[PDB]
Formats: structure tokens, sequence, C-alpha cells
DNA sequence: TAACCGCGTTC
DNA sequence: TCTTGAACGCGGTTA
């Protein structure tokens, strides 16, 4: 009888919308004809819709429904609700005998069941689905959601009593009505979900709500713009721990409403009453903010909350404001005798995340995690503002907030206004556009948008696809416990994905001449090909005809000029052209092109190779079974072994399965690849491809619009400062949309392997990978033989040319336009396809008579960017080993172009070391020859050398602190991580010690941690120092370093004394052997940095 | 030496 | 409850 707490929950919910504005609004009655292209003479109110909640109402027990929430066109706003039956299928292993299992039904489910009725679907699963064949299935429907999980735990019995054996009766020996129910389909579909979806209801479109229903109006083009406030608390801390919502109060609460900007202050705290100021910090983001200098923390609640019942805001902003800032306000407003749900309708939900039924919780910190494109070391909110919005924030250390409120409060003030400001106009430019605009054709509201990983949106997209064309879902995905091969236990499967290769390191530079040695055969092929090649470009690559272009013969004549010069003269010693090509949306269009999707997996037959990788213990069947039964006679936590659960049963006997196959075969796992084959049907209901093909069109719209403002920018004068500033907006708001779709994109490619997948398929997933692999090593062999490539990556290829080779070339049509062309681009294109098109493709020609045609398809194409005026490559320490994933590519104008991989950019590594890398990479464009340019790298190699041969004496010490720390998260919590050794769960550990418990208590903590010489000889694990002790009082201190050196004798407590010097020398020792000296040895240079000696094996090889 | 792990990248 | 994939670098431990 839960519908007690639920019926509840909506009567609550109901009043609080009507306080914030949302009276559940019913539409006039009518009679006439419910068309569309009357709109306007439907009786009904018109709004746009912002938000949508399942809920129960009461015949107006509990009713399923969806509330939607409505803003309409006269400054006002409401709510409406569509009720709608939940229901699931009921599938049989025999459709002639339906009636019966629907009689068994409607006896077996009359407690909760509501209405009944047989339905037909597509199952692309089954025979002749192809030729009309549909599945036959009996529809459940429900009064409310209670009553179908009641429904479900009714059915669970039946079908697992089916997936058992049958009884003991007379032996010496039609079926049962229950046996012929062979499963349950589309049961887990979220009601708000399923609504969305049957309704063709979206967030963010206009609707008309009448009798009929929702009336969308096309006639609307904008978005309606609801009121939006972002806030930012900021509260007190012990020194060096953590805030603790029991104990510590908030100082203040920032927050900005469209606008304009506030500040509530806590008196009790905060020394000063602080005046009416301004930050503005670039004037595309006014910021002008009106103060409330409140004196209790109850006056500072109370405004806040009473400021949000007045206002009335849709969409509150925050950055991670869902695991601290409401659990704060929560805890602060329930000790101080205040109810946060009665007050803004506010409350946690199953997630511990704080939400509301009249608006949406944006909490960008969610954003920036999974569609910024950002890496994890600049997802702090002050590398988000510089990195979006293009300033710097306010700073100031966290150790100094909770006493700034005493000295120094106007300094603070500004910080926690700074962070408003930043939280504020983030969402606005970059989180509301985006959530919104894929609300409009994803069914869930902004909150679930937000939230939901990718794979998840990509299986909402793809559910509304198989609705539309009455299609079953597949159930989700299960996998087993155990899976063998060749009788071995197997530990982990998968496919090979992408190919890596670093193939040169070193530097490379336009103005520095290399040596090549070009294939002249490589030369007679393109040249074979040039006609065609051109004709390529013309005609597929820019969709154009040869016969309206008037320079094809000039162009061709002056590439055939170049590529003859070339054959002749194959060794060259010319200036490079660093340039990097890049399959465009690579598996998403390997995908389209050869037509993979799981229900295509298996002449409409369309053979293609993957590789499946297989890890299994050595042990074989003999030794597993031995295992097994030895664990059963075992005794475990008062239980037996067979009393347990499958699932810690495979944990005992892998445990041990481990542990003998490693006493056995001195191994503990073997890993194998074997080349397989599937089949891939040509004419499967294309309706997963067609979703890709439209998610990746949609991406090509911003990426293209990206590629047009970078053209618009540069042909603008530098001196027109503010059109070009404008510009440079457009181009970093393109980048964003194009980048927020790309993962979303190539989680259609990750889906078909995601857990609880509706649509998985191993196959496909390697299928995608193979394929890609075999296009880009043809790429490599004719860049190797006309160039030297570089680095390789999956799809990219970077790579220098010589400048004598065939590079950009326009086209002249007799419209007076022009058509782009690269050649180094185009040969590629045009080998891609002509070795990879699909010509099996086939699609339904006449779906009356079932009729289909054959045509090719192929959208695989190399793009291409540069040419780059430098890369810098770096090498590995150990001979012959390359350094893959990891360089530095500058632009002609001496700009950062790319930066990829190094520590520079993760997420806190050596602090000296990111420190360093950045100093550096600028200076390799410093110099005039080879040799010269590895001089001034040298020098500032020697300069932070220098730092460290000196232990540190050259630096005040604040900068030191800030220079050889090391910070690291733990992902998860200390205790999670027991008998393993690590310099974070040392520094974990010891932080714990020293500051308590309660230190540890969360995951995500940050150990910055300094590496001590004490004790001599022993692990790097063990000392491990973390940095907080050396601002703790002097007694606490040296307690700590004597116990963790192991020096009762000690008492010389600077940090310059304590630190392993050596071991930092030989962290920038390795890093200086990577980026300068190896490199420059194998380019042919003598060491640059002599203090930095060579490894053995590379002293060797320089004899 | 080589297998192995956690973190965080590049695709 | 939720839940895209594999390849890779590096510091560190372990067999
Ligand atoms: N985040 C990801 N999740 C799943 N697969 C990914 C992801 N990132 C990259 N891949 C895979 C699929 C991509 O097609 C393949 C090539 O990577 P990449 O070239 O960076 O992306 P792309 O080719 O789709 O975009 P672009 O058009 O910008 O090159 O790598
Ligand atoms: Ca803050
Ligand atoms: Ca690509
Ligand atoms: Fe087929």
């Amino acid at each position: 009888a839960l519908s007690a707490q639920q019926l509840l929950n909506a009567s609550k919910i109901d009043d609080i919308d009507s306080m914030m504005g949302f009276e559940r609004y019913v539409p006039p009655q009518y009679n006439g004809r419910f068309d569309a292209k009357d709109i306007d003479q439907i009786p009904g109110r018109v709004g746009w819709l912002t938000n949508m909640h399942a809920t129960l109402v009461s015949q107006e027990q509990g009713i399923s429904g969806v509330d939607f929430y409505f803003l309409d066109e006269e400054g006002g706003s409401f709510k409406s609700t569509v009720v709608y039956d939940p229901y699931f299928f009921i599938a049989c292993n025999d459709e002639s005998r339906v009636n019966d299992v629907e009689e068994l039904v409607k006896k077996y489910l009359e407690s909760c069941l509501k209405s009944l009725q047989i339905i037909r679907k597509e199952d692309l699963t089954m025979d002749n689905h192809l030729l009309g064949l549909q599945k036959t299935l009996i529809k459940l429907s429900f009064v409310n959601s209670n009553q179908l999980f009641e429904a479900r735990k009714l059915l669970r019995p039946i079908l697992q009593d089916n997936a058992n054996n049958n009884v003991q009766r007379n032996i010496y020996n039609k079926v049962d009505a229950k046996h012929l129910i062979e499963d349950i389909r589309e049961y887990d579909v979220p009601y708000h979900v399923r609504v969305s979806i049957d309704k063709d209801i979206r967030v963010g479109k206009w609707y008309k709500v009448t009798q009929q229903g929702f009336i969308e109006d096309t006639r609307k083009i904008a978005f309606a713009d609801p009121v939006v406030m972002a806030f930012d608390i900021e509260t007190t801390k012990p020194p060096l721990k953590f805030p603790d919502s029991a104990v510590d109060q908030i100082m203040m609460i920032s927050y900005m409403i469209d606008g304009e900007g506030f500040l509530i202050t806590n008196r009790e705290i905060i020394s000063e009453d602080i005046e009416d100021f301004e930050y503005t910090p670039k004037p595309e983001y006014p910021g002008f903010f009106t103060i409330f200098n409140e004196n209790d923390e109850v006056a500072l609640l109370q405004r806040f909350f009473e400021h949000i019942r007045d206002v009335r805001p849709t969409v509150i902003s925050t950055f991670n404001g869902d695991f601290f800032d409401w659990p704060f306000i929560h805890n602060r407003s329930k000790i101080h005798g205040l109810d946060m749900f009665d007050e803004i309708g506010f409350a946690p939900d199953a997630e511990g995340e704080y939400k509301s039924s009249y608006c949406s919780h944006m909490d960008c910190f969610r954003w920036v995690k999974r569609d910024s494109y950002l890496p994890q070391g600049s997802q702090g909110l002050k590398a988000v503002t510089q990195s979006k919005l293009g300033y710097n924030p306010i700073e100031l250390d966290p150790e100094l907030m909770t006493p700034y409120a005493f000295e120094k409060p106007q300094h603070l003030s500004e910080y926690s206004v700074s962070d408003a400001v930043a939280t504020y106009y983030l969402y606005m430019k970059y989180v509301h556009p985006f959530i919104f605009s894929l609300c409009t054709i994803i069914p869930l509201n902004p909150d679930e948008t937000l939230r939901k990983g990718t794979g998840t949106l990509c299986e909402m997209l793809l559910m509304v696809q198989a609705y539309q064309h009455n299609i079953l879902l597949p159930n989700k995905h299960t996998d087993p416990i155990e899976r063998f091969y060749d009788g071995h236990l197997l530990e982990s499967e998968t496919y090979v994905g992408g190919h890596v290769e670093s193939l040169e390191a070193g530097v490379f530079r336009s103005d520095l001449k290399n040596e090549f040695k070009i294939d002249p055969s490589a030369i007679d092929e393109l040249l074979q090909e040039l006609p065609e090649a051109l004709k390529f470009s013309v005609e597929v690559e820019n969709k154009s005809s040869v016969d309206k272009v008037t320079n094809f013969e000039e162009i061709k004549n002056q590439i055939t000029q170049k590529l003859l010069e070339l054959k002749e003269n194959n060794i060259r010693n010319e200036l490079p052209l660093i340039y990097h090509v890049d399959v465009a949306s690579g598996y998403p269009n390997i995908m389209t092109t050869n037509r993979l999707q799981p229900d295509s997996i298996k002449t409409c037959a369309r053979k293609l190779k993957w590789a499946w990788r297989g890890e299994f213990f050595p042990s074989k069947m003999d030794e597993y079974n031995m295992i097994k039964r030895a664990l059963q006679n075992e005794t475990f936590p008062v239980l037996t072994f067979d009393e347990l659960s499958y699932a810690d049963q495979v944990i005992h006997i892998k445990k041990r399965l481990t542990e003998y196959s490693r006493k056995v075969y001195h191994r503990v796992k073997v890993s194998e690849i074997v080349e397989r084959e599937a089949i891939v049907c040509q004419r499967e209901n294309p309706f997963y491809v067609d979703t890709v093909k439209s998610f990746r069109d949609r991406r090509y719209e911003f990426k293209g619009l990206a590629k047009t403002w970078k053209g618009n920018l540069s042909k603008i004068d530098p001196s027109d400062k503010h059109a070009r500033d404008e510009a440079k907006k457009m181009i970093v708001l393109y980048d964003s949309l194009q980048l927020a779709h790309k993962v979303i994109l190539n989680s259609f490619y990750g889906y078909v392997m995601r857990k609880g997948s509706r649509w998985y398929s191993m196959e496909m997933a390697g299928i995608t990978c193979l394929t890609g692999a075999t296009i880009i090593q043809m790429a490599r062999a004719l860049v190797e033989r006309v160039g030297r490539p570089l680095e390789l990556d999956t799809d990219g290829i970077w790579c220098i040319l010589p400048k004598s080779f065939p590079e950009t070339y326009f086209f002249t049509l007799e419209n007076g336009k022009k058509l782009y062309l690269s050649y180094p681009c185009s040969m590629l294109n045009y080998r891609v396809h002509q070795k990879f098109t699909n010509h099996q493709y086939q699609e339904l020609k006449d779906p009356l008579n079932y009729i289909y045609e054959t045509h090719s398809e192929n959208t695989i194409f190399f793009e291409v960017d540069g040419p780059y005026k430098a890369m810098i490559l770096p090498s590995s320490k150990e001979e012959g080993k390359g350094i893959k994933k990891r360089y530095a590519v500058f632009n002609e104008d001496g700009s950062l172009a790319e930066l990829k991989g190094f520590e520079l950019k993760r997420r806190g590594e050596l602090q000296l070391i990111k420190n360093f890398q950045s100093d550096i990479f600028k200076v390799f464009l410093e110099g005039d020859t080879l040799e010269g340019c590895y001089s001034a790298v040298a020098s500032v190699c020697n300069r932070w050398l220098d730092v460290l041969d000196s232990h540190g004496l050259m630096l005040e010490d604040e900068d030191l602190v800030s220079l050889i720390c090391e910070n690291r998260s733990m992902s998860k919590t200390l205790k999670e991580y027991e008998g393993q050794k690590s310099t974070s769960i040392t520094t974990a550990r010891r932080l714990g010690d020293f500051l308590g418990e309660d230190m540890v208590k969360d995951k995500g903590l940050q150990c910055k941690y300094i590496i001590s010489s004490k004790p001599f000889n022993a692990p790097v694990t063990e000392r491990a120092i973390p940095v907080a002790i050396f601002s703790a009082d002097i007694p606490i201190k040296r307690s700590f370093l004597r116990r963790w050196t192991l020096d009762p004798s000690l008492e010389d407590l600077d940090i310059r004394t304590i630190i392993d010097w050596g071991y930092y020398r030989e962290r920038l020792g390795s890093a200086i052997q990577k980026i300068i000296t190896i490199p420059a040895a194998l380019q042919g240079v003598s060491n640059p940095v002599p203090r930095v000696e060579h490894p053995d094996w590379l002293k060797r090889k320089i004899a």
C-alpha cells in the first residue's frame, strides 16, 4: 500500500507548484475535429514546455500520469497533466494459443491488471520479418506503475519455473498455459520516458494544450526565456580540513538572477557590512551585485528562500552544488528548524542529488564532466572559466577563506561573487542552449538530459526510432557470470581496438630541412590514379561536375609536373610540410558505410573481419572442478558454499583458481587473438544505422560552422578588434557544440558493448575497429613511400612531406566560385573510395512489395589540417620503443596548436614537471638550425636542473612547496584499497592519522604529498609525506615527521632537508631525457644537456 | 625482467 | 540504482 507515500508526495508537489506559479490548467472542451492545421481555433493554452515529471492523480487508488510544466506567451506559467496507462508485453512461444495465455493472465493478474489486448510489432530477431511477418504479443495495461510492478513480481515466478524443469508424476507418460509465456518485454521503460516517446512530446518545443492533447506549434521558433538563477555558497572550515555542515556555518550565498547580482552575508561571521559593488570581468559579463547584509545565519537562509520564492525560477544552476552546496544548505536548514522542502520545494532524490518539481537544477559540473571535452585537470571552475568564458576569475587560497571573513571581508566577498558570475554565464552561454536543445530530441527532462550517461542518451534516441517504426525493443543485455574458451575459465574477453604507432621522434619545423627518400613506384601509382582522383575530388568531395570546371587540365598539369619532378630526384633534403590527416567521424562513418548495426550481425551478406582477444586462466576443466569441490567443503560467514550466491561462489573460485594456476603454470593469465568473421546482412531494418547517420549529420553542421567562422575570422583585418573578437567567440562556441556532440555520437559505437545494452554486439564493435586499422595502415603505406609519417593513432596520421610535394589547388567553376583541393588529402580519399566502399548496401525501394535496390556507399573521408610550424615528439628511455599519444604542435603564428598526453595537461602530476614542460615547448621554436634549436631547449633545461642541484635554495618557500608538490586524486575511499601500496594511499592514511578519520570519509580526496629522503633505501610509497603537515603547529608537526622518517633524532623540520632531492632530480632528468636529449640523439646531434647522462644502451649505440 | 595496477589521458 | 568502447604512458609493486 505504498500509494499512500506516493499520493501524498503528489499533493505536496501540487501545492508547491501552485506557490511557484504552476497551477494545473484544464483546457476548454472541443467537439470539432483534431487537426493541427486549425491550431488557432481549438480551445487551449499555448506554452513552452520546460519540464516534465511522472505523478499520480486522484480521479481529476492513484492514476499514473505526467505533469508538463509550461511557460506561456504572456509572461506567466502553468502546468498540464497527461494520463497514460503504463504497459508491457507478454511474448509467446506459439502464436496459435495466444488467446489461451490471454485467458490465463486475465485471471492470474486480475488483482492488478486493468485491460488486455493482442497487438503486433516487428521483431528483428524473427524469421521473415523483412517480408512483413510480425510477432504477436499480449499488451498488459495498468492503472499506475505500482500495479505494473506487481504484475512483474507475479509473472517472474512463471518465467523462472518455465526455465526450470517439470515435476515427478506418472513416469509412464497439449501444454499448460503457464509454459507458453516465453518472456515479458518492454517492462523496464521509465514511465515518463514511455509517455514522452508514445505521445511525441519533448521539452523545449512549443505546444498548445487542448482537450484532444498537445498540438506542437511549429510556428514558434525561439525558446522562451525562463528566469535563471545561479548560486554559490561559501562556508567556514577548520584549518587544513573540510567543511562540516554540522559545525561550520555558511558565510555567504552569492547568486545571480537573469543578470542581476546578489549577495547574502552572515554578519555573525563577516566582520563588516559590505556595500554594493561591481564585478564585470569582461564587457560581455555584467555583474552589478546588490548585497543583503543579514544578521543571523537563519536570516541568511530565510532571505535566500524568500528571494527564490518571489522571483520564481524554473532553472537553478550551480557548480558541484549537487554534492556540496545543496546538502550544506539543507543541513543548516534542518539544524535551524527550517524544512527546505516546504520553503523552496527542493529535496534530495534517490541518487542523493537535489531536485525540484517546477525548477531544473543544472549542476554545471555535470556538463563539464560529460560534454565540455576538457581534460580532468581543466575541469575545475577556474580552468573551465578561462577555457570557455575567456578570462581569469578571482582566486584565493581556501585555507585563508575562513580567516578572511574577519580580516579582509571585501576581498572574500569578491571571490564568492566571481564564482557566481562564472557559474551563471557559463550556464547561459554553454549549458543552457545545449541541454534544452538536446531535450527537443531526447525524451528526458532537463535534469536527466544533463546527468545521464551518453550511452543512456543514445539508448533513448534509439528507442524513439524503434518505437516509431513499430520495432519491439530487445530486453537489456545480461553477461554470464562464467564463460570458457578451450576449457579455460575466461577472465576477460574483448576485441582489438584502434591501431597506434610511434614512428619518429624529435623536432620537425617548417624552417629546418629534412631528408626524404621518395619511392619512385609510389609516384607512378598516383600518376596513374591522378585523372580519376581529381574527378573524385570534384564530383564526390565537392559535389560538382567536371563539365562546369574550367582549369581541370591546368591543375592536372601542375600536379603531374611536381609528381614527375619528385620521381626523378627521389632523394631530397628539403623543408617539410607538417601535416595532419584524420577521418571525419571515423567509427560512425565506418558503421554507416558498411551498414553496421547489432541487428545486422547474423547476396545480402557482407562478410567483414574482426579480431577477438581473450584472457583466460592456464588451468583446464580438470583443475577447475578440483578447486570447486575444495571450496565446497569449507565454511563461510555460519553458511555453506552451495548456500551462497552464484556470484560469491565464482568470486571464491576465481580467487583460488589464480593461486593454483600460478603454482602449476607459472602464469596467471593467457591472452590469445583469433581472426573472426561475421555476416553483416545488408537488408536489415536500418533503424540503428539511420539513427547514427542522423546524429552524425547533426554534429557535422556545427563542425562546419566552426570551420566557416575560422575562415570568417582570418578574412578580417587585425585592426577591427570588435569584429574579430566576435568571430573568435563563435569559433569557441561552435567548437564546443561539435565537441559536445562528438562523445554522444561515438557512444553509438560504444553502446553495442555497454552493460545492459538493448542492442549488444561484440562482433559489430570489432568489425568497426579492424576496418579502421586497415584503412589507417593503407594511408601510412602511401605516406611512408612519399613522406615520413611521425605518429599514427586509430584514424589519424601526423606526417611531414617534402615542400615540393603537390599541395593545395583551387578549381574554378563557370559560376566564378572556387572548389578547394588538398592533393595529399584527395589522393588518400580516392584510395579510400577504391578499396573500402560498400557495393552491397541495400534499401527498401518499394515497401508495399518488399523490393530492394543495391547501391554503393562510402562516407569515409580523411580531413587535413596544416601545414604546421613545428611538431615535437618525445622518445622512450628504453631502446627502440617509441612514445605514443604525446606531442606538441605549433601554428605558423607561433601559437600552440595541440598539446597531447603530457603531464602538463593531466590532472595532478609532479608540479615541477608540469612547469618544466610548460616552460620548454615554446622554446623548441627558437634557433636557426636544428643544433641551434636544441641549444635553446638546453638552456631552459639547465636552468631547471640548477634549481634541483641547488636543493631549491634559489626559490622562496611558497614557490618551493608549490613546485615540488605532487597532487593525486583517490577515486575510491582508502578502505577500498586494502592490500595495495601507493603514494596516494600512504598520503591519505597519514592525513587521517594527523587530521582525523573524517578526512578520508569521502572518495575523491586529493593527496598532495612530498617524498622524503628518510628512511634511506626504503620504498618510495613509504616516504610520501602529506604537505599539510608543514602548516600545522610545530609540536603536532615534529611528532609525525619523526614518526614518518623513523628518526626520533630529528628536529630540522624545514622542507629543504626532508625532501629526497635526488628523487626529483631523477624525475626531471627522465623528463629531459624523453623530450630533449634522446630525441636529439635520434636526429643525430650530441647531447645538449650533458648533465643528464645518456642511457647505457644509447652510449653504446654512439659507437 | 616482466606482469600488473590506478589514474588519466588519446583516440 | 546506475552504467559508451580500446590503446596507451608512467610511476610503482610484485612474482
Ligand atoms: N569518447 C569516445 N568514446 C567512444 N569512442 C571514441 C571516443 N573517442 C574516440 N572514439 C573512437 C571512435 C572515433 O570514431 C575514433 C576516432 O577518434 P577521433 O578521430 O578523435 O573522433 P572522430 O573521428 O569521430 O571525430 P573527428 O571527426 O573530429 O575526427 O575513436
Ligand atoms: Ca564556490
Ligand atoms: Ca577522426
Ligand atoms: Fe540476409
